[PDB]
């Protein structure tokens, strides 16, 4: 008869156990090299050129394209709630506003620039980030300033995003985070900002990590970025391109970057490693993407997993991978479970 | 009129460019420090008990419950289209099976035995990887055998643990992988290898990193490994808890392992990186738990992502973080696009 | 019978006390001694006793002998009798075997370290963060360092409020995560605005 | 009866014996990597602007404010104590002498420049240190030259802090140590000297990290340098921001700074082992500031600790943590200690 087999076993040894430090509730608490805070989080906001705005964006869930009439309404309670920082993007719908060269990006009258000013006096103690691209503002739809070919022009380019980002921080932003990944842009950004004397009070967030994928989806629609004829994978890093990802974090640094950004995040959370070490004395960003974020959503509604336990399971992840920020659309959330 | 404005630009800086690594196609296969191939795939196997059995895991599309009647004409295709290797689960579903000590795990009769001796005759080419647990043969449930309070005992677990390795080594099994997590199991395994005088032809193949989290649900329905009363964060890693997982890779290893894997993979990709260095000389495998691969298919479905393109975003993401081997059930899938 | 400590009696007899307070109940024991090797022996008693996966063991691993262990002689009655502690008690100056205990305690089974004092002693907070990175390190800020915040606060040198976040802020940074503070009730209303 | 237990021990291990390295007072010493020395000691020195000046400053026990006339009798029994090195610290009390550029900073016919040519005719032997700000020299009080808004502006301060130093050095101060903590003043200050001729024998002693805190508080009455509107914390690093303060010693470093200074002391210690690292090649300075001096007085004569053991403990933890130099108004108390 087949009967339980015992083999003969040795001491233990005492470089085998381990178990003593997380048997108790509070001892995962202490074996977290960071916990997760309200100020950690920045809240992505979608600013449309119509100041009655207020549309659901599609294939992004809970998140809508908002007009400066409403904003005050859909921040209080936000602010209230221990939010401390968010990041813009414009979104122009009056027709005849984009060009060739994203002239409507630093439009006094854009959105963006609306926004700052409407937060900066409606709410003095939010940091403000703006993204800085040109993607939502030009004819063709990319990021950046194109050859007659349709390759971008790095020199035009980054000349022209450099422009928009001093513009930015001259109509009240506090830091600018440069989405472009056009090579070179922080130096010029950098300098540029020297130059207008506000160097010294623009914190320069790049988008050192920024790789080319599947999880753009959502933003697609809500920024209405839609590439014109070829591939964004021009300047967005290749998904196994982990070495250019960590010349790029160290090229960054050097060219003035204050912290910087990894995205997507979850699916690219070795990458957040990389930046911890290249980047330690530099505070790092995880970018919790539509495309993450919408799967998410997805899988909870298929009963694949819960969303409050994924969601902490994710931004936990952020953490423990060395990022010391977050940029999610979860933040609502966050900002009451964190109560708890 | 609001007119476009252009920044005094600085000679372009050589440190700056790297877009001439990854502006060509072929230039993406070049950057990556590891390129995915056929027969570094391990497809999993459930095996029942039930010799003609084959039926749908709800929670796993498109996998199911075999019986040993229906292996062969479920692996001749696969292994046709190039599988090398397939890790064994058994699913005994005969009652009275179960007991306090897992005595069925070994079972010569039962379908993890038998499954190595079919697939040994069949496919005598085929690696065989067997898990290492007592989860699905316990009357609770858990990884081990349970002092009378609740809580495992790892003397005699342990001891129980080393005594099914080896004897699936006996069997015919090339390589164990004890999922169990419990202290200082790897060593006992590889001494009891060692006086079984098998040490020198079986691979150990350690789960070093396994985290407790939100993404183990689909595999509590294909395996029926329901925990009796508390949670597995006994043994399972803390989701933060990156100073142990780094402790137990470094303990394993010393303890006997010839690799290791990390588990989950996609959400635990950072320590896949810290496995890298500390395993650097092991080959290190990320296992797609039932909870990723169910939560790509959802988010699929949901037109959040494409299937393919997802699926290659993340497993070359394994790759990319340190990873040369893959336990995945997009195994078959991978088999055809691997070909084109 | 001289008057010096007798290790190996010693750590048998503290190796049953951390295994009593244990089976007591105690969820973590902190063996404040100081004697070499007894942390292996307390591993080695919880192990014995099966309590080895649910006892977290934490070393005071870095235990300076100084001018700041005041108040706890008052509170807690330990006043040594001939001699000095400075015969266990690392010295001020004695980084390297600071440095050499904590790899010992790390390897003998401890899951966490304490650095005593704190303040006075943040570099080797930091020296521990890199030797036992992958282990909670924490801050104990003594009876000595307490008071004397209390009485430059008194003396309008410096604010009880500001200089008490600054020094255990200060913990933080030097590479600690947990901190046994006698400001913890201030601590738990300060955290709360 | 409760009986004292006594557990099986196992043979003692010699990797666990230390104790023979410290058993002995003399091992105390032979176990410091660093001895405390008198030329290791630099006495802080507040020069009035009137000569016959002597006044005892408030919140700094035992310090005064002296005027050129009282120096001699002052510094006599001290460097016949063994005082090798003094740092300058000028207060011009005279009404209508500050302004909007610190102007009478680098007057010749100001304290500082006038101790440093009384001190090299009547104590040749003594190394003359001077701080190197203008926050005891502006109208405002801030350590720099404001923009019209308030905050300050780089280019017109570190012009004119390079402009203070070189006239120090010209006026014949051994060493300046820049205390304004503004970006890129050290680059400046080297090149001023460099240009002056004057590089090769000034020695550049940098407040490479000067953290914001509230241990300033005696020096605010001694150099009555109070702040005008708004905080220091705009130069000043953060308590907490060991990134920044690590990026700062690297630049200074590699700006020509010939040594560091680390202040506050005793509650920085963490952050001289950082120094010790990133400027192994430099001589690290420890500053022991007003407050913790204070601090200590104040404690001692609560009887919560003994100012010569307290003093000396503090003191040997700078060494400790790598500092090879210490400013301390303590110094003429060590210069008898030292004896003993
Ligand atoms: C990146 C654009 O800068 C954000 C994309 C998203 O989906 O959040
Ligand atoms: C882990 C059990 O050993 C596998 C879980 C899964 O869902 O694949
Ligand atoms: C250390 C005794 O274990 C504590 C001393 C104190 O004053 O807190
Ligand atoms: C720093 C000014 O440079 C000295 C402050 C003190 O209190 O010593
Ligand atoms: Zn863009
Ligand atoms: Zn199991
Ligand atoms: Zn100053």
């Amino acid at each position: 008869m087949h009967t339980a087999e015992f083999l003969e076993t040795e001491p233990t040894e005492i470089s085998s156990v381990l178990a003593g430090g997380y048997n108790h509730p509070l001892l995962r608490q202490w074996q977290s090299e960071r916990q997760l805070t309200k100020n950690m989080l920045i809240f992505p906001l979608f600013i449309s050129d119509n100041p009655d705005d207020f549309t659901e964006i599609d294939s992004l869930p809970n998140i809508n394209r908002i007009g400066v009439n409403r904003l005050k309404d859909y921040l209080k309670p936000l602010v209230a709630k221990g939010l401390r920082s968010v990041i813009l993007f414009g979104v122009p719908l009056i027709p005849g506003t984009k060009d060739p060269v994203g002239t409507a990006a630093d439009d006094p009258a854009g959105p963006v620039i609306q926004g700052i000013k409407f937060i900066r006096e409606y709410f003095p103690e939010l940091y403000i980030i703006c993204d800085v691209c040109l993607c939502e503002y030009t004819s063709h739809g990319h990021c950046g300033v194109l050859y007659d070919d349709g390759t971008i022009n790095r020199e035009r380019s980054v000349s022209r995003l450099a422009a928009v980002a001093v513009n930015y921080a001259k109509a009240g932003a506090h830091c600018v985070a440069p989405s472009d990944m056009i090579d070179g842009r922080i130096r010029d950004i950098k300098r540029g900002l020297i130059n207008a004397n506000l160097a010294h009070k623009t914190f320069v967030l790049s988008y050192a990590a920024k790789f080319s994928g599947n999880l753009y989806g959502p933003f697609r629609d809500a920024a209405c970025s839609a590439p014109s004829n070829g591939d964004r994978k021009c300047y967005q890093l290749p998904p196994a391109g982990r070495g250019l990802a960590r010349r790029a974090l160290e090229r960054d640094m050097s060219e003035g970057a204050d912290g910087i950004i990894v995205k997507p995040s979850t699916f690219y959370l070795d990458i957040m490693r990389d930046a911890s070490e290249i980047c330690k004395d530099l505070p790092i960003c995880a970018y919790h993407v539509s495309g993450e974020y919408a799967m998410l959503h997805a899988a909870a509604e298929k009963g694949v997993v819960d969303l409050k336990t994924i969601a902490f399971e994710s931004h936990q992840g952020f953490l423990r991978a060395g990022a010391r920020l977050i940029i999610t659309y979860l933040a609502p959330e966050f900002l009451d479970w964190l109560d708890e």
